[PDB]
């Protein structure tokens, strides 16, 4: 029991944390972020976005030199295998060295890194655990008042009840991005981005994928044009869908090394008993609020586990603020990063805005598919009339000349006001392009502003601005 | 001799020509479009952008195969040797389809095209002679009867007085896009972007280059801050530099195949005697009025050898338009197309602006160096006080995890209204993140207002955000 204090204790690590402890530093105030693992940035660099990520690059490195390189002039002559050791160690090194690059952020901006379990003690109390490891609290057991406290902790993954998740052969997403040995067959429950993801990476290396989900359609936040397609570039990649089916049972049968999975079809009710060499339960990720103690003062929890806040960010408490994958919004890294800065400049100004209208989502697989704004699905769902305005890959000038043309770029605007509605994207750099739709819709941008802006010859960006003056009037080389 | 009449006729089938043949056709005028060669496409398609772009990517993945492969965890049991003749076969065949695409594209639009050459009768009309060995070069003379006329004749190599440009030893730019065998050594002289692309593009397959410059700087457009460091990435990559260089003399041997140049350091003059496999001369390109017949009808031409026009693109004759390489301006294809919408839709409505302070120019190496905007010393020179932003790609998520942190994001903005007068960057995908840039200068959007706006993660995007942020305020990362 050792008592200091702070303007600001961040509880959590992740990008809402790590990102308000940063920016209250700059902000003048005194700023602590206390992480429970030994690490920092959280879920997306280490069991996240920088470990998937760097898998899904290599792979599509092995995949191209596999595929792609006798087309392109390049002859291997010889046998092209991947070392699944140095695979991950190229992985471990990247998460590595960004989580080792957040503490010497920290230590910068001089940001206390209390490395243990937060808790509550009081609505103004934080009691700061140890926790087995390197370097328990601060040498051992904190309590720190602070006048403004930023719950920041993440989330975790969604269980299926009844299949008991041994990272090593019922693996979730984490256990998928540490596999020392590829499997014959990886079957995913889930038919969701980081399933997908997940299925690309070891496709490419040479399982063979299938992914089970409930619903019809995958990716379920896209577009309904875009999901149906990501379907077929991902079936041709070697990826089987078996849709609108429910996972039953899921077991290790270690006599053959295969977990024995029972699905069931919906629209026929019979049972298919599959077998794979590891699965992967990547149903869901929820609301991680344990340890925390939310129950203590009474800090609001919904029905799907989250702490429920308002449009100023705080619960019940004015200077409880909370952010991230725990709090409401979609559950990605920089929303939440634009949560931890929103946050911290309501504490110093008063004042802070996401646009949760602008939050892109990205699946980085090949191609990536990317969207901002409202879905054809939404637009219809609300009334509003719009105009459509695609243009191909295929037709892009950069794409071709790279050998590189699968996707579409699609335009959704305003019938009358023209301005763009929606952005989605599948295609090569999706992830990258999307940041101009971004920047498109936070200025109210119509069709006619971007068809108008030069750009470069040749690039990617042109099916960007095409599809634009698809939109609102004709695009030239469509 | 046929006399034929229609609404518009565009002298040339490069980026200025069929674009604004496509935009008048669709405009609803009768276009027709006069190329003295086989395709469409001029310079970029066929000689030019898309051609260099492919040999670019292609060598760029040997080199990614050669040198990054094991070190992403992809072991090759043989030997990764690229295969000249494939790799030839992969450029050829993106721009036979490229060229095809534009014959679609006149069949749709409902476009004329004339094979053979165009000159002016008078200034009320055109005749397009036959050519030689050109499949379907125009039976016999043709004389249009045309109302307006758009003169996108383009350009040609700039020769080197005294070197002999045989397209073997001797090459200029079109002579290294077709080299069937990789050089041991390859002398560039020019240290532009062409120069600069395709001396990447043979160091990378196994030439030892060296660039040869008359001035201090290489790539001269540049900023000097990117003209260091792009100087100092390509000497990290195997590129010598012969800055403060001209070349005296320069013949061909072939008693033992080698061109013998001699060059002057143009500070403390003293010859040296250089050799080389291939000779690049890439010093430029000049206007091309040839075979025009301009002077016939007294066509204003100034002293650089450009065609000389108005802001509305006219001639001295009200409805003699000339746009692209061959008039005012830099010489890029998406310039020359903006000019070609431009001086089209001029027609339609009486008005039309190019916004030549919003014309990225890239150059297509590995980092890409891609800038728009007011350079620093031109902003110094103007006596414009301006706070400069600047963001690493190491300090970069996706950078990192794909192994690819070379170069950096310079926003240049003004102290006082703090809006974005330049953009720099070198890096991976630099010439697909200009165009947010883009964006940017044409809304006259502030460093804080790309830094509000919600990029995805990990994205190579987000160090433009970065670097934005840091332009008026505190980067995050950094
Ligand atoms: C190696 C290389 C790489 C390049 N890379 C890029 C790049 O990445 N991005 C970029 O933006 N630019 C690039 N450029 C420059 C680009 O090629 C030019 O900017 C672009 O092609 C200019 O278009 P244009 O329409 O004016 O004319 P051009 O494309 O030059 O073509 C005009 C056409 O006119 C015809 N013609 C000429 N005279 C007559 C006549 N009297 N009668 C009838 N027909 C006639 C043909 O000869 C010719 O093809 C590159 C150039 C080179 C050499
Ligand atoms: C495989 C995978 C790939 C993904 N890829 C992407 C992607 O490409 N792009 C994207 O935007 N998103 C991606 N996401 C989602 C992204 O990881 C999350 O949106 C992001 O981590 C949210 O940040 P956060 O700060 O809210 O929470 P988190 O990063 O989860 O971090 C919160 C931290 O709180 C700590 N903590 C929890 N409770 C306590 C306590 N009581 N005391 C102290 N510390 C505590 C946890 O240990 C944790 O490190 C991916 C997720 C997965 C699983």
């Amino acid at each position: 029991t050792i008592n200091k204090s702070h303007d600001v204790v961040i509880i959590g690590g992740g990008p809402a944390g790590y990102v308000a402890a940063i920016k209250a530093a700059q902000l003048g105030f005194n700023t602590a972020c206390v992480e429970k693992r030994g690490k920092l940035g959280g879920t997306c660099l280490n069991v996240g976005c920088i470990p998937s990520k760097a898998l899904l690059n290599n792979s599509h490195l092995f995949h191209q030199m596999h595929t792609e390189a006798q087309k392109r002039g390049i002859d291997v002559n010889g046998d092209i295998k991947i070392n699944v050791a140095n695979f991950q160690k190229a992985k471990d090194d990247a998460v590595k060295q960004l989580t080792g690059g957040i503490e010497l952020l920290f230590k910068k901006n001089k940001v206390t890194y209390y490395k243990g379990n937060g808790s509550f003690e009081d609505e103004t109390k934080i009691r700061v655990t140890p926790v087995d490891g390197l370097e328990g609290t601060v040498k051992e057991d904190h309590i720190l008042d602070v006048k403004n406290i930023i719950v920041a902790t993440g989330s975790e993954v969604t269980p299926f009840p009844g299949i008991e998740i041994d990272e090593e052969k019922i693996v979730s997403s984490t256990g998928a991005l540490s596999l020392k040995e590829i499997p014959k067959r990886l079957t995913i429950i889930g038919g969701g981005i980081i399933g997908l993801e997940m299925g690309s990476v070891y496709s490419r290396l040479g399982s063979k994928v299938t992914v089970v989900e409930f619903q019809p359609q995958i990716g379920a936040s896209m577009d309904g044009e875009v999901a149906k397609a990501t379907q077929k570039f991902l079936k041709k990649q070697g990826l089987d869908f078996k849709l609108s089916t429910k996972v039953i049972s899921a077991k290790r049968n270690d006599d053959k090394n295969v977990v024995e999975i029972v699905v069931e079809d919906t629209k026929t009710n019979k049972q298919e008993n599959l077998e794979a060499e590891v699965l992967l339960v990547a149903v869901g990720r929820r609301p991680y609020i344990a340890g925390l103690g939310a129950e203590k003062i009474g800090l609001e929890v919904d029905k799907r586990g989250r702490l429920v806040i308002d449009d100023q960010f705080n619960s019940k408490f004015p200077h409880i603020k909370v952010v991230g994958d725990v709090t409401f919004g979609p559950m990605l890294a920089h929303k939440a990063e634009e949560e931890g800065i929103a946050a911290v400049e309501m504490l110093k100004t008063g004042h802070g805005h996401v646009n949760y209208n602008n939050i892109p989502s990205v699946m980085y697989s090949h191609p990536e598919v990317a969207w901002v704004g409202k879905t054809e699905e939404q637009l219809k769902e609300a009334g509003i009339d719009y105009k459509i305005g695609k243009f191909p890959f295929a037709a892009n000038s950069r794409a071709k000349t790279n050998q590189d043309t699968e996707g579409f770029v699609k335009i959704l605007i305003d019938s009358k006001t023209e301005r763009i509605l929606g952005a989605h994207i599948i295609g090569p750099n999706a992830g990258e392009m999307i940041a101009e739709a971004g920047l498109a819709l936070e200025y109210g941008a119509s069709a006619e502003d971007v068809a108008r802006v030069c750009h470069a010859h040749p690039t990617l960006s042109e099916a960007f601005k095409e599809a634009n003056m698809a939109a609102y009037d004709k695009a030239i080389h469509c």
